[PDB]
């Protein structure tokens, strides 16, 4: 409700960018882990932590001065909501659930905008 | 000027989706080919043709009833413009230029919206 839509939009663009980097380095996630993390509303936290050595999160790192709990909580919950209703095949995917996350990011952008 | 922004937005979401599918199947593009195709304003046509056996383009296939030349031309030109000013490293990438294309898609969405 007090979430900066402009902030939230940039944060989601940032997620897409960093997931693309993970994919560029050959990282992958199983659909099962992706759905579990999203349902537990902690997909982003998981990435931030697992890939903390390389991941660049100006918006979504809790140690960033740009971090806003409203934006991060909205995003984590949004993954939970969307991953509850879509699956890999809804976007013509099979293997790498990081790419399902990118599709869900676009659904979230629609919600924000 | 007569481009349906709503149409164009959905078309760009579609590009991101189909590129994600290409990446899921292990396809890649070199930065050199990506910059060449974009500069020649034919990156999307190239994908449509090369991957015509699997790619699903409801908006961007010229044989689709949803095809609109204004949207497709805007998008092709937009890739040309953006790929003229950014490079892989601007988005923390190195190898797969398909992922640079996804980042450029977000820049295009900003332009449309």
């Amino acid at each position: 409700q007090g979430m900066n839509n402009k902030h939230a939009t940039s944060a989601v663009h940032e997620i897409i960018r960093e997931i693309c980097r993970l994919v560029d380095s050959g990282h992958s996630m199983t659909r099962d882990q992706f759905h579990e993390l999203s349902e537990q509303e902690r997909f982003i936290a998981f990435l931030a932590e697992k890939y903390s050595s390389t991941i660049k999160l100006y918006y979504l790192a809790d140690s960033s001065p740009l971090f806003e709990k409203d934006t991060s909580s909205f995003i984590e919950n949004a993954f939970g909501r969307h991953a509850n209703t879509v699956v890999m095949e809804d976007f013509g995917l099979k293997s790498n659930a990081l790419l399902l996350a990118i599709n869900i990011c676009l659904a979230i952008l629609r919600e924000i905008n």
